[PDB]
């Protein structure tokens, strides 16, 4: 039975947002205090500048250091990584002592282990996102190991796939 | 571990590909109204209500949702692997062969089936390298809980497993 969504009401909306399903990643960064932050808002944009965009809510944290600093890293979570999704989700001690990781070359920041895929990236535009900032940044590297498959986050659950029928 | 060269475009895809995504099909209405599948969609803010697609430079939907001042997004179920190629395909009515409704508040084909349709208002333009970042403003929505979207990965679509909870 079709559900009419009120956009005003916010509980309605994280529903219908929730309805397109994405992969989950953690954007960190570099800098005088490194961290880290679940994201599922990575989109990739263009191949010539090779771009990438993620959007940031005006209050986190995360939001304060992409505007100071000029790059940051995205770390495509692999299908066993619930636990660094919520981990880095966490509002709430070094933020990195629960999750292996290693140094980003170009961007300074911790590249989350096991990911399906690392991008460090150079911040090229800050664009008005209503609530969030939209960060678009050129793809300056990117490490990929073939043989891991992303997480899921639909629904506002985390998800499997199924393996390929083909 | 792969390395990628960003400047070779075949390895960029590659690494593109292994961030996952649902399918949605954008629509446009007017005259001669239009679809592109389009995976670029994101939600963005909360208040105002706020999504956006990248779409190439080159695309005809490019030029139509430049001048429109609405469009749709039908976020495609798991079963809608067709609909998802047939918008895809570069080269006559293009909605001859999918269910779909006319959304009052766009004026956009809505694409029967879906998950989800997302009737949006252009609000900003932004620049997006061979892409072009269409921010746009939910006017209205329309869900079906029961379903499930279908998944785009590593260039092929998949499906869920059953949630194991
Ligand atoms: C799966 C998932 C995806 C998320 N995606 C985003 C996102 O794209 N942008 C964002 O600003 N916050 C996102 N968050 C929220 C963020 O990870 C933190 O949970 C939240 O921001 C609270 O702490 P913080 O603001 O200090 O960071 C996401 C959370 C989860 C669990
Ligand atoms: C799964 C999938 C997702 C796509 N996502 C996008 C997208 O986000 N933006 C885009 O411009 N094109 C996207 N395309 C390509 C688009 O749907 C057409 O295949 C292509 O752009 C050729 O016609 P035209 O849109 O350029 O016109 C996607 C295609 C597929 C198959
Ligand atoms: O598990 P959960 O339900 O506790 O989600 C945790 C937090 O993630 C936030 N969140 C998820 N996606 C977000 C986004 N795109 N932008 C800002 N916050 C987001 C939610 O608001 C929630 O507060
Ligand atoms: O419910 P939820 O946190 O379980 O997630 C449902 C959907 O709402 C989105 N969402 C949650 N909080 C958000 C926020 N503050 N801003 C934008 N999107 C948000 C999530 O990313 C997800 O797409
Ligand atoms: O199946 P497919 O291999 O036939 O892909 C079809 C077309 O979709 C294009 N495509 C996929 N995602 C895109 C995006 N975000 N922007 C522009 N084109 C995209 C590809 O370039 C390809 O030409
Ligand atoms: O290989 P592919 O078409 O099978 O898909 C792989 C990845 O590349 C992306 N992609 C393909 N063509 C693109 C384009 N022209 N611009 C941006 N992303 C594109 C797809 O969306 C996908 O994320
Ligand atoms: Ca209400
Ligand atoms: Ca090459
Ligand atoms: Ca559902
Ligand atoms: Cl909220
Ligand atoms: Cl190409
Ligand atoms: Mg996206």
């Amino acid at each position: 039975p079709a559900e009419l969504v009120d956009p005003k009401d916010r509980v309605q909306l994280r529903r219908v947002f929730g309805d397109f399903p994405t992969g989950v990643t953690v954007v960190t960064v570099g800098g005088s205090e490194p961290r880290g932050m679940t994201a599922n808002s990575f989109t990739s944009v263009s191949l010539s500048p090779p771009l990438v965009l993620i959007c940031v809510g005006k209050d986190a944290v995360m939001h304060q250091r992409l505007t100071a600093l000029p790059t940051f890293a995205v770390s495509v979570l692999e299908a066993g990584q619930e636990k660094a999704a919520r981990h880095f989700a966490d509002h709430s001690v070094d933020q990195f002592d629960t999750v292996d990781w290693v140094l980003g070359e170009e961007s300074g920041a911790p590249l989350i282990a096991g990911a399906v895929a690392h991008l460090e990236c150079a911040i090229h535009r800050l664009y008005e996102g209503g609530d969030h900032t939209i960060f678009l940044g050129e793809v300056i590297t990117a490490t990929r190991w073939p043989a891991r498959e992303g997480m899921l986050f639909s629904g506002g659950r985390f998800r499997r796939f199924a393996p390929d029928a083909d």
